[PDB]
């Protein structure tokens, strides 16, 4: 028959298994993504510990936001969740358990591409409960110096980002806007790899960071050019990756957004400051569901 269909929560149809290396720790890590019940959200599970330590991927659990987005509970951390969370958000996955055998999510090829491929191969499962969205109803802005991150009301979901690197590799706009109620996360953004400049990578290594980085999982830039012999996947890959990171960091809200995000030189730390300010300002957002997908401002691929 023909009639209104609620937009439903989604989990995984099948389990996903992957093995990789942490970008910063260099450690080998085994990843298992599992389906989860309605209203679970995304939950990270350190299965190398006894007992297993579980950390919901929510803004309140964000520890340090230095080089990557890190979740903390007591003395236990899960590092670099942003790229996997970007894949979850981009495919509309509400509920899943993410089991990790080590403290850091594997970096894969530096983008969300391998995650979206593994998830879409396994397939998604719609669940018998309405999907909840957080709708921006007032402008919310956080700044620190010359960095800015803002939420604005928008009947859809749209992310804009601008970076301002003074570096010969950008002699480029350093700006991109993507409307995901219109274009596709998989198409526009998922394949954008992380990047680092050699000067900063050298410092990071001296601090026991970036230990797993290489041309196999990152765009590596020296003082003048990209060192990866096979080049860039997009002419604006750097700023597309900033958008990927933003989508992942924003999914620490625990629900998909109906609104617009605008980032100027933002990063994990300011992104999370923006989420904490939004959450505290309950006049600026509300939780909504859609009983008829045909009238909703957002749509999703077939599962
Ligand atoms: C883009 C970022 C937002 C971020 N990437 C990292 O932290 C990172 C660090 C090291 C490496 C590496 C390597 C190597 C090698 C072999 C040669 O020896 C890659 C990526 C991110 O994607 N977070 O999600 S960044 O902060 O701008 C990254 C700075 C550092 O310069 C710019
Ligand atoms: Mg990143």
């Amino acid at each position: 028959h023909h009639h209104h269909a609620t937009i439903k929560q989604r989990t995984l149809k099948n389990i996903i298994r992957a093995t990789g290396v942490g970008l910063h720790s260099g450690e080998k890590v085994y990843l298992t993504l599992k389906p989860a019940p309605v209203d679970t959200g995304i939950v990270f599970c350190r299965t190398d510990l006894d007992p297993v330590v579980e950390i919901p991927a929510r803004a309140e659990n964000v520890g340090e936001t230095t080089m990557s987005t890190t979740l903390v509970k007591g003395d236990v951390k899960v590092d670099t969740v942003e790229h996997l969370l970007s894949a979850m958000a981009g495919l509309g996955i509400d509920n899943a358990y993410v089991e990790l055998s080590a403290s850091e999510v594997p970096i894969m090829d530096g983008s969300a591409g391998p995650f979206v491929f593994l998830i879409q191969s396994a397939g998604l499962q719609e669940q018998e409960a309405a999907k909840k969205f957080v709708r921006i109803k007032r402008e919310v802005s956080v700044e620190e110096g010359d960095k800015r991150a803002v939420f604005v009301p928008f009947d859809g979901f749209k992310v804009s980002f601008e970076i301002d690197f003074d570096h010969p590799v950008f002699r480029r706009t350093q700006q991109a806007s993507v409307d995901f109620s219109s274009t596709s996360f998989v198409k526009e953004v998922s394949r954008a790899r992380t990047f680092g400049f050699m000067r900063d990578i050298e410092y990071l290594r001296s601090q026991n960071l970036a230990l797993g980085g290489s041309v196999e999982n990152a765009i590596v830039v020296d003082e003048n050019r990209v060192l990866n012999e096979d080049g860039l996947r997009y002419e604006d890959e750097f700023v597309k990756h900033k958008i990927l990171d933003a989508i992942g960091d924003l999914y620490l809200l625990g629900n998909s957004l109906i609104g617009e995000f605008r980032g100027f030189k933002s990063g994990h730390a300011l992104n999370n400051q923006l989420l904490r300010t939004l959450i505290a300002d309950k006049d600026a957002w509300e939780v909504v569901t859609f009983e008829d997908a045909r009238t909703a401002p957002i749509s999703y691929m077939r599962p």
